[PDB]
């Protein structure tokens, strides 16, 4: 839409009030011109047909609890982009800025969020196993790094390289949390994971065990439901880029930690400069290895703390 940049407020799933960019032009729009070509958020109004309406609001104030997860798809959609221009230089999900759709309120009662290959798209939830999924900045990082992956390595989602897929998408959702310093930490979802349970999540990177993924490559899952576990066997590469961050013994295997900010560099790294779609664990611990090499050298702690890491979780 064609209109004038402002600024409205609102309040997001988990009852925050924050400031998020609108356009105007006889109606107040989830439109942010701020940010490369814009991020755009729609109303899929509980249908399954996508995008749906270009947010449409009358007062620009979105405190009814049908604007919530719209303000939420909008705001973290903003600040994952500035992760990525501030901390990586990417402009963007392709590197050219291209415009940023999210849709809301998809279907009825749905558990879970996607990236479609040309958007993300969030479901509301049934209220028990999920509260609208946009209410986790983790969750919308995740979703948006798939886009990343889509335009970079892209990953074929499927088997080992969709276990890398998903495992990157863990990785760089879990340090845009910590980016955004909301209440960081190493699990994936527990903001907007089973309302009713506290203290769980849909996913452990420091322990991924805790909720029954494998923790090693001996105990990887080898059949074909999940898409040949995607979402299961990416615990094993979230395990490794836990211990390279934090450092710590595991199976006997001790690991110094290099931390959070050199994790992302290595692994943003392997991603756009030596990842392809068919890679592999073992290739993935090759292009780690080469992208600390070239950013600190071979001799280095950092290098060396990347084999040790792969090491502990027996990805040769
Ligand atoms: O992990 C994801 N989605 C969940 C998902 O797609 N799956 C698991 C899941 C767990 C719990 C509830 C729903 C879904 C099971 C296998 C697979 C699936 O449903 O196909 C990613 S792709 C999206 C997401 C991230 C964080 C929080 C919520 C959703
Ligand atoms: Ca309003
Ligand atoms: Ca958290
Ligand atoms: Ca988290
Ligand atoms: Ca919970
Ligand atoms: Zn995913």
């Amino acid at each position: 839409i064609t209109g004038t940049s402002t600024v409205g407020v609102g309040r997001g799933v988990l009852g925050d009030q924050k400031n998020i960019n609108t356009t105007y032009s006889t109606y107040y729009y989830l439109q942010d011109n701020t940010r490369g070509d814009g991020i755009f958020t729609y109303d899929a109004k509980y249908r399954t047909t996508l995008p749906g309406s270009l947010w449409a609001d009358a007062d620009n104030q979105f405190f009814a609890s049908y604007d919530a997860p719209a303000v939420d798809a909008h705001y973290y959609a903003g600040v994952t982009y500035d992760y990525y221009k501030n901390v990586h230089n990417r402009l963007s999900y392709d590197g050219n800025n291209a415009a940023i759709r999210s849709s809301v309120h998809y279907s009825q009662g749905y558990n879970n969020a996607f990236w479609n290959g040309s958007e993300m798209v969030y479901g509301d939830g049934d209220g028990q196993t999920f509260i609208p999924l946009s209410g986790g900045i983790d969750v919308v990082a995740h979703e948006l790094t798939h886009a990343v992956t889509d335009y970079t390595a892209g990953l074929i989602y499927q088997n080992e390289s969709g276990a890398i897929n998903e495992a990157i998408s863990d990785i760089f959702g879990t340090l845009v949390e910590f980016y955004a310093n909301k209440n960081p930490d190493w699990e994936i979802g527990e903001d907007v994971y089973t309302p009713g349970i506290s203290g769980d999540s849909l996913r452990s990177m420091s322990d991924p065990a805790k909720y029954g993924d494998p923790d090693h490559y001996s105990k990887r899952y080898t059949g074909t439901q999940d898409n040949g576990g995607v979402h299961i066997n990416s615990g094993i590469i979230n395990k490794a880029a836990y211990l390279i961050s934090q450092g710590g013994t595991h199976y006997g295997v001790s690991v110094v930690g290099i931390g959070r900010d050199k994790l992302g560099k290595i692994f943003y790294r392997a991603l756009t400069q030596y990842l392809t779609p068919t890679s592999n664990f073992s290739q993935l611990r090759a292009a780690a290895v080469q992208s600390a090499t070239d950013l600190y050298g071979s001799t280095s702690q950092e290098v060396a703390s990347v084999k040790q890491a792969f090491d502990a979780v027996g990805v040769k």
